[PDB]
């Protein structure tokens, strides 16, 4: 019931398939990265959309208190927005065990740690 | 009188001095990067501050129409805010002639093109 928790469980399998995979990095185009990450939380009834460099979240069921706790700007329990970079940092938190995460408006780059 | 124009004129000299400079990359900690970039526009009376993952701009003199044109959310001609990533992309536009620009909450990395 915390939608951000769904990221600790979803593999980087998503990002592997969608990205360009090298020995020591994976590069994922931004729209494909965001599409995959948005789809993860769609199962708790949380809808996500990008407009500009902001991510907008809204939910019919689940409260978004976890997103607010992590920095999102919410108008109520069911509607929040947050910068693209904050969204990327949140959803890749578990991937940081194995990868440096960096990005720009074009793409997300995960570099194997070492 | 367009404050974003001041970036086309300010060298990467700033970033070299503040960063860790290697043969094919420069890595600049975020607070030092933003401090240098904020200082650039301070000369047209534009004040800049980071809070969360947002950059807040306000000006006593110069209008901020150029920032608005580039995506900033403005309450009037003299007050705007924009996501950190959008700010980074804007201020490094001229550096993109020589460098890939990428970043995260920790630091900005410029990789020599080639
Ligand atoms: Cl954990
Ligand atoms: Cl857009
Ligand atoms: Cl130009
Ligand atoms: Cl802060």
């Amino acid at each position: 019931l915390e939608s951000t928790s769904l990221y600790k469980k979803a593999g980087s399998e998503n990002l592997y398939f969608q990205g360009i995979v090298d020995k020591n990095k994976i590069v994922i185009p931004m729209s494909e990265f965001l599409d995959s990450m948005f789809l993860v939380i769609e199962k708790l009834g949380v809808h996500a959309e990008k407009k500009g460099s902001m991510i907008f979240l809204s939910s019919e069921r689940v409260k978004l208190a976890d997103w607010k706790q992590l920095g999102a700007m919410c108008s109520d329990c069911y509607h929040c927005k947050l910068p693209l970079s904050s969204f990327i940092e949140i959803v890749t938190r578990k991937a940081k065990d194995k990868f440096l995460v960096m990005y720009n408006e074009k793409e997300v780059t995960l570099v194997a740690r070492g």
